[PDB]
């Protein structure tokens, strides 16, 4: 039952939507929209944010042919809630908030929260707080916790409504302190499903193999994809066009992706120069 999000309307994450954006070329856009609908995403991400331009500029020029050229639920991902506020007038009914989270402390956490009970929107809620980025398993749970009860006891939402984001981080580039980022995530949130019943769990996916060859990339994320549904993954913030069946990935490059994300080094063995070396030799 994984509700996919298209990722590819991101400013940040996507050259091709950048360029059109920038171009203001509108058709590009609403055909790149459902082009991502008819690969499988139930919904798609938006963010236009980017350095210099007014946010609700491009906000104010892309929602109202959005709007209307589908019917898809928008995830509109902004740090801004005045950007959701614009994007929930032009979509009631059909809106997920990217996201609540603590960054900036209670109040600007408590302005997403209640936009999202008084819209009847999903809220995604990303570990993130005060002290920065859950990184540890142990801050993942620490963080989501708290964050749970604020969004439970106080707003009046309730489990279902919410997507806890645990943090997907690139484990590749080989650094001591990043290799284990996944293995924390995965592990957080099974812990989290057995505290927390009935809240969903989503993750930004392709993220966990940036840096990456193409190939490396559709294979990692689509193991981590699946590893993370086993764990509880209700929804997943994906290129739904580019995720390939576990049947579909020969049993090396499957196996090699496993050794990779659960950070199985050994002595004579690195599993993230063996997962590049796979391909490349293939």
């Amino acid at each position: 039952s994984l509700f996919l999000v298209g990722e590819r309307l991101n400013a940040t994450g996507s050259k091709r939507f950048r360029e059109m954006l920038f171009a203001r070329d509108l058709e590009g856009i609403l055909a790149l929209a459902r082009e991502q609908v008819e690969e499988g995403a139930h919904a798609l991400d938006l963010s236009v944010a980017w350095t210099g331009r007014d946010e609700l500029e491009d906000l104010r020029w892309l929602l109202p042919h959005l709007a209307t050229a589908l019917t898809v639920p928008v995830m509109v991902d902004s740090t801004s809630p005045e950007a959701m506020e614009l994007a929930l007038k032009y979509l009631p009914g059909r809106v997920l908030l990217n996201s609540a989270n603590l960054e900036d402390g209670l109040e600007r956490f408590d302005r997403v929260a209640s936009l999202a009970k008084a819209h009847g929107a999903a809220l995604v809620v990303l570990a993130i707080d005060e002290k920065g980025m859950a990184k540890t398993r142990e801050e993942k749970v620490r963080v989501a916790l708290r964050m749970y009860e604020r969004l439970t006891e106080h707003h009046g939402l309730r489990p279902e409504d919410l997507l806890f984001d645990l943090l997907t981080f690139p484990i590749t580039q080989g650094d001591e302190e990043s290799r284990p980022l996944a293995k924390e995530t995965l592990l957080a949130m099974e812990e989290l499903r057995e505290r927390l019943p009935g809240v969903g769990f989503v993750l930004g996916v392709s993220n966990v193999s940036f840096g990456l060859k193409p190939r490396a990339r559709r294979v990692l994320n689509s193991v981590f994809l699946d590893e993370a549904r086993k764990r509880g993954l209700t929804a997943a913030i994906v290129d739904a066009g580019k995720i390939l069946p576990i049947s579909q990935i020969p049993e090396e490059a499957y196996a090699l992706a496993l050794d990779l994300i659960y950070d199985r080094r050994k002595e004579g063995f690195d599993p993230l120069l063996a997962f590049m070396a796979y391909f490349e030799a293939h």
